């Protein structure tokens, strides 16, 4: 750490405090996160050689003192931040477009090797003047594990207790954050775990085994949880299309195995005519 000199506290990770720095001797800007189990250092070394122009480059990891720091290469801006300054107008569709399918990238990416992020947010989802969006903290949560930690994104087979969930977490995650920059309203704002369940089940209907085979097996799943109808997507995200929807729609399927994955989405008619906007952005 004598190498870096701490220049502001960037945000609070669920594991670990991430600040903005620079190395003394390279001069380098990078961002610092102050995480030790050697399953885990082995695990964040493999994380290391998985680079993608949509991932958060892992530039180092620094094990000292018992103690473990990542070094990541810096980018300029975080997606909830660039939401809220965009809230009174609403990010350009082109613009959302164009980073839900480079977020689709670094996710098939990812999955392909087999590792999921887990916790997908608009606060790890990192943006630079470019128009290029970035994945952060990918992986880390299978590597290790007072501010609340959010559900809003969390996929409901995690809610009802699958020990063993898949790659589909994340395209769950990814399509709440799609429909809240669309909405410029979170979709599924829980603030416990039941509430979280069952606003997903207000909005998509509660599931049962008709839509999801083996739901009513599951470890949380409770035959005493309320039925509610399912809600029509044109009233979930107006201002999204008919296609926007359909890819939603198919990102947000009950049943895992059904839920679209990242390499089918990028060939959904949705993306047919993408492009790559550069957003405004005050730094
Ligand atoms: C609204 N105000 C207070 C700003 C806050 O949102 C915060 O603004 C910023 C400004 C710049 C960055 N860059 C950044 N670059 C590389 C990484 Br790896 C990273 N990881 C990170 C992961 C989780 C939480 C916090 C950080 N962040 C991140 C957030």
């Amino acid at each position: 750490m004598e190498n870096f000199q701490k220049v502001e506290k960037i945000g609070e990770g669920t594991y670990g405090v991430v600040y903005k720095a620079r190395n003394k001797l390279t001069g380098e800007v990078v961002a610092l996160k102050k995480i030790v189990p050697s399953t885990a250092i082995r695990e964040i070394s493999l994380l290391k050689e998985l680079n993608h122009p949509n991932i958060v480059k892992l530039l180092d990891v620094i094990h000292t003192e018992n103690k473990l720091y990542l070094v990541f290469e810096f980018l300029h801006q975080d997606l909830k931040k660039f939401m809220d300054a965009s809230a009174l107008t609403g990010i350009p569709l082109p613009l959302i477009k164009s980073y839900l399918f480079q977020l689709l990238q670094g996710l098939a990416f990812c999955h392909s090797h087999r590792v999921l992020h887990r916790d997908l947010k608009p606060q790890n989802l990192l943006i630079n003047t470019e128009g290029a969006i970035k994945l952060a903290d990918f992986g880390l949560a299978r590597a290790f594990g007072h501010e609340v930690v959010t559900l809003w994104y969390r996929a409901p087979e995690i809610l009802l207790g699958c020990k063993y969930y898949s790659t589909a977490v994340d395209i769950w995650s990814l399509g709440c954050i799609f429909a809240e920059m669309v909405t410029r309203r979170a979709l599924f704002p829980g603030d416990s775990e039941i509430d979280q369940l069952f606003r997903i089940f207000r909005t998509l209907g509660t599931p049962d085994e008709v839509v999801w085979p083996g739901v009513t097996s599951m470890p949380d799943y409770k035959p005493s949880f309320p039925k509610w109808a399912r809600q029509d997507f044109s009233k979930v995200v107006p201002p999204l299309d008919e296609d926007g929807r359909s890819l939603l729609s198919q990102m947000l399927h009950y049943d895992p195995n059904k839920r679209i994955s990242a390499k089918a989405a990028l060939a959904h008619p949705f993306f047919q005519d993408v492009t790559k906007p550069v957003p405004h952005l005050r730094l």
